[PDB]
């Protein structure tokens, strides 16, 4: 339905598991 939910389907287990480095897809400039 939307390749995307797999993205932020690791966003909520990388919530909990531990966060350090900005944004989920945001890691720098590029």
């Amino acid at each position: 339905m939307k390749t995307i939910l797999r993205f932020v389907a690791g966003y909520d287990i990388a919530s909990h598991k531990k966060k350090t480095g900005g944004y989920p897809w945001e890691r720098g400039k590029a």
